[PDB]
């Protein structure tokens, strides 16, 4: 897989943002995750915590998959990374999200974020507390 470069539009939730990507406006859905919804226990922390990397990043990039780039409502699925470190792992080792929405052919990070979230859930964070 490549990273791409994208910049910050805005911060919209734990596994939602609003990037500009080729020189367009986009909703991005983080590939193999998922948070609570704002309304949900954890979602707000999930949200602060995704704002707080994509808002203190000086370089955002995405990386596709070998598969579906887009999905049904129209955003774009891809792994996101603030200053190198992929969000998506770290949602998931901070126990902020649960690895989900595994597709076959979507999945080059699955076992990389499957570790993360066994070390979150020996640590009992969050959503594993
Ligand atoms: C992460 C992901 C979600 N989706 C779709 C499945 C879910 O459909 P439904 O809306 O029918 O439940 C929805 C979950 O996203 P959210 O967790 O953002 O709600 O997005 C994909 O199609 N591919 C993906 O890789
Ligand atoms: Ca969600």
């Amino acid at each position: 897989l490549h990273k791409e470069p994208a910049t910050l539009i805005k911060a919209i939730d734990g596994d939602t943002v609003k990037l500009m990507y080729k020189g367009q406006p986009m909703t991005f859905r983080l590939l193999l995750v998922d948070t609570p919804e704002f309304n949900e226990k954890y979602g707000p922390e999930a949200s602060a915590f995704t704002k707080k990397m994509v808002e203190n990043a000086k370089k955002i990039e995405v990386e596709f998959d070998k598969g579906q780039r887009t999905d049904k409502y129209g955003r774009g699925l891809a792994y996101n990374y603030a200053d190198g470190k992929m969000v998506n792992e770290a949602l998931v080792r901070q126990g902020l999200a649960k690895v989900a929405y595994v597709y076959k052919g979507n999945n080059t990070h699955e076992q990389l974020l499957r570790k993360a979230e066994a070390q979150a859930k020996k640590e009992k964070l969050n959503i594993w507390s």
